[PDB]
């Protein structure tokens, strides 16, 4: 019963029933003129300073829920490539919120990267508070996949030309490499923006995944989680199930 585990179970029940949208940021293997480009063909560091910083978040972030009981052998460029998204994702939800005029103080946000059995690495943003509503949810998924898809080209490692950068920009966008959570509908029919609650999607879900330790990663398993009152993110496994069980 540290105060780091009573303190996140406190904010979490706070926000227990806060709704909010809920995204995946994820991406899709491209084949572009022999080119080859995977999960992890992002791995340019732009520096830009708010990049570097929400980065250096991210590598903290890792290096404090470390449970260094257990062995971790998690390959070195998977870690890179998560720390770079964590602060593309992480840009591209700032840059909407300034579009808003938001103060990101009156935000609730929480991020997890996790590794799907088939799709592989994705990101969920859950997003929302006083300034938001459930009309504005996919306006707000059309603008994080502009800003994702125009960070993404510019993050990418892989030598292309002019052509092939534009291909892969409008790729990520028609193909939707942000996902919003909707109501399950028909092809034809009308989708309605879903919203969920905060808190209890953060202890009753997210906080009950296992965590990564290996290459190739556990299906289903998370890297790395973060909020906007930092209080996820230093925890280890052991302590997040610790929180699911005293939310309760
Ligand atoms: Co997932």
């Amino acid at each position: 019963y540290s105060d780091e585990v009573l303190g996140a179970t406190n904010w979490l029940k706070e926000k227990s029933n806060q709704e909010v949208f809920s995204f995946v940021f994820k991406n899709e293997n491209v084949q572009l003129n022999g080119k080859d480009i995977g999960w992890n063909s992002y791995k340019k560091e732009l520096q830009e300073d708010e990049l570097k910083s929400l980065q250096r978040g991210a590598e903290t972030t890792w290096d404090q829920s470390e449970d260094m009981e257990w062995e971790t052998t998690v390959d070195e460029m998977t870690k890179k490539q998560v720390f770079i998204f964590d602060s593309l994702v992480k840009k591209c939800l700032f840059e909407v919120l300034n579009t808003k005029n938001i103060f990101p103080g009156d935000v609730n946000w929480f991020v997890q990267h996790e590794w799907g059995k088939d799709q592989g690495w994705h990101c969920h943003v859950l997003i929302g508070g006083k300034d938001f509503s459930q009309a504005q949810g996919k306006w707000w998924r059309r603008q994080l996949n502009v800003y994702w898809s125009r960070w993404l080209v510019t993050a990418c490692n892989v030598q292309l030309t002019p052509a092939e950068r534009i291909k892969l920009r409008e790729i990520a966008e028609d193909n939707e490499w942000v996902t919003l959570l909707t109501y399950k509908h028909k092809q034809t029919k009308k989708d309605y923006t879903k919203c969920v609650l905060f808190g209890n999607m953060i202890a009753y879900y997210f906080l009950t995944k296992k965590k990564i330790s290996t290459s190739p990663p556990r299906d289903g398993g998370y890297f790395l989680s973060s909020d906007s009152g930092w209080k996820t993110n230093f925890l280890k496994e052991g302590e997040r199930h610790l929180v699911s069980k005293l939310y309760t």
